[PDB]
């Protein structure tokens, strides 16, 4: 009953991505993905080691865990593609259930565990093939996160834009709007990529 991918049988992650299209991409439309997630059993990581990378009650990493379902924890750590200036930088995030529900989707955007931006999205089902499918595509990212990202891809050397990203995380928790209970929560931990290496990631589950 342990998860093989990032969701739970009541929702799933299909795919998502984080992106920049250039100012010339009206003409020759190309992307670039900073981090892409596109969709044996998954690897664990204890949870309460990553506490002191997100905040505390309420809206904490422990607090969320403690109502549970433990389940519906996953860590995914992204080695992010950060070779690529005015275009578009956007967020794109698909789920599916089986159940009707309204998906409200909170990002939390934290700095050495402190929230900086959150974010939080409402998406209703939409019936395709007798699965309910959540499309939040194409969400603007927030002016500090693309700011950032230009900061951070001018670093000097790779070892620094991942002592910054040691202190850089994200919290995603997505939960039935209507019931208010949780359905994936998901932490963010980055690393840089080598530039001639895309973007990659890796799963874990969130266990105790
Ligand atoms: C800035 C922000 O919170 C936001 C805006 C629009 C869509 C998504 C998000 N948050 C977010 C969540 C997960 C990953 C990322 C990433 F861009 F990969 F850093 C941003």
């Amino acid at each position: 009953w342990q998860a093989r991918g990032l969701g739970t049988a009541r929702l799933q992650l299909v795919e998502f991505s984080a992106f920049v299209e250039p100012p010339d991409a009206v003409d020759s439309y190309q992307r670039h993905l900073f981090v892409h997630i596109s969709q044996p059993p998954l690897e664990s990581v204890d949870v309460r080691q990553i506490y002191d990378k997100f905040p505390e009650k309420k809206g904490g990493l422990r607090e969320l865990y403690d109502r549970g379902p433990p389940h519906a924890f996953f860590l995914v750590k992204f080695w992010a593609d950060l070779n690529w200036s005015g275009g578009f930088y956007g967020v794109s995030s698909q789920y599916e259930s089986l159940e009707h529900m309204t998906l409200t989707c909170s990002s939390k955007v934290c700095s050495f565990g402190k929230q900086v931006v959150e974010k939080v999205e409402t998406e209703r089902a939409q019936l395709e093939d007798g699965r309910f499918v959540y499309r939040l595509l194409r969400s603007p990212m927030c002016e500090y996160l693309v700011n950032f990202l230009h900061k951070l891809r001018q670093l000097p050397e790779r070892y620094m834009m991942n002592s910054v990203l040691e202190n850089f995380t994200i919290l995603q928790v997505v939960t039935n709007r209507d019931t208010q209970e949780l359905l994936l929560c998901t932490a963010y931990v980055f690393e840089v990529s080598t530039s001639e290496r895309g973007a990659q990631h890796h799963i874990y589950r969130l266990v105790r």
